[PDB]
C-alpha cells in the first residue's frame, strides 16, 4: 500500500495528504498523487506545513484535530482557503467549512475555491461583528482560527459563543511576534491561553510548531459554556 492513513481519519501519509475532494485541481501548488489499481482511483494532494499551521500541528504530533467526515466548522481568517482546503478534503461531502475572512482580495480566492467544493461557505465579513453573518451560520462542531493580534482570542471567543455548539472545539493557532513583539513566546502564549479560559474556552492541549513556524503555537480544547 503506497498512502497510509493517519491516526487522524480522514489524514493519509506517505509526507502528509489529504483525499483530494475535486480529483485534477490544486489549489494552492500542491503536488497531487494520484493512485490506481484497476478501475479503482484515489487522488492526494499534498498538505504542506510551512505553509499551514494545521499541518504542521499534525506533524509535530497534536493529539486531536475535531474535524472527520460530517463535521461542520467555522474557520476565521481563511485568508485564500490553503488550510480550508485540506479542512474540506476531511469532512467530505457531507460536512461544512465556514470561512470566514475579512480581505476582499483573499476572499475572491474563497469563492473561487468554494465554486468547485460543495461543502464551502465563503463569509467575507468582519469576524468582529458576528451578528451580520449570524443567519448564514449553522451551529458548528469545531472552530479554527489563527490569533495574530491581541484582540483576535476575543474575536475568536464571540464566535464561539455565537455559534459553537456546547462541547464542540477550537484548534487556535497562536503567532506570539504579531501579538506582542516585546513580550516572550511564553509569555504570550500563557496570556492567550488564560483569555481562552476566560471566555470558557479550556484547553486540552497546546504544542508548537518548530521546525516549521518560529514562535507559533497550537491550542486544542473544549468550549464549555455556562447554562
Ligand atoms: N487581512 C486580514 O484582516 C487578515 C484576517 C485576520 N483575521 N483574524 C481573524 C480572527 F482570528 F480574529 F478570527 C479573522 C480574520 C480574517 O478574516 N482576516
Amino acid at each position: 500500500v503506497m498512502v497510509e492513513p493517519h491516526r487522524h481519519e480522514g489524514v493519509f501519509i506517505c509526507a502528509l495528504v489529504t483525499k483530494n475532494l475535486v480529483p485534477g485541481e490544486s489549489v494552492y501548488g500542491e503536488k497531487r498523487v494520484s493512485i490506481s489499481e484497476g478501475d479503482d482511483k484515489i487522488e492526494y494532494r499534498a498538505w504542506n506545513p510551512f505553509r499551514s499551521k494545521l499541518a504542521a500541528a499534525i506533524l509535530g504530533g497534536v493529539d486531536q484535530i475535531h474535524i472527520k467526515p460530517g463535521a461542520k466548522v467555522l474557520y476565521l481568517g481563511a485568508a485564500s482557503g490553503t488550510t480550508v482546503s485540506h479542512v474540506s478534503d476531511i469532512v467530505g461531502p457531507d460536512g461544512l467549512v465556514y470561512a470566514v475572512e475579512f480581505s476582499h482580495r483573499s476572499g475572491r480566492d474563497l469563492i473561487n475555491l468554494a465554486k468547485k467544493r460543495t461543502n464551502i461557505i465563503p463569509v467575507i465579513e468582519d469576524a468582529r461583528h458576528p451578528h451580520k453573518y449570524r443567519m448564514l451560520i449553522a451551529m458548528v462542531d469545531v472552530i479554527f482560527a489563527d490569533v495574530a493580534q491581541p484582540d483576535q482570542t476575543r474575536i475568536v471567543a464571540l464566535n464561539a459563543h455565537t455559534f459553537l455548539r456546547n462541547g464542540g472545539h477550537f484548534v487556535i493557532s497562536i503567532k506570539a511576534n504579531c501579538i506582542d513583539s516585546t513580550a516572550s513566546a511564553e509569555a504570550v502564549f500563557a496570556s492567550e491561553v488564560k483569555k481562552m479560559q476566560q471566555e470558557n474556552m479550556k484547553p486540552q492541549e497546546q504544542l508548537t510548531l518548530e521546525p516549521y513556524e518560529r514562535d507559533h503555537a497550537v491550542v486544542v480544547g473544549v468550549y464549555r459554556p455556562p447554562p
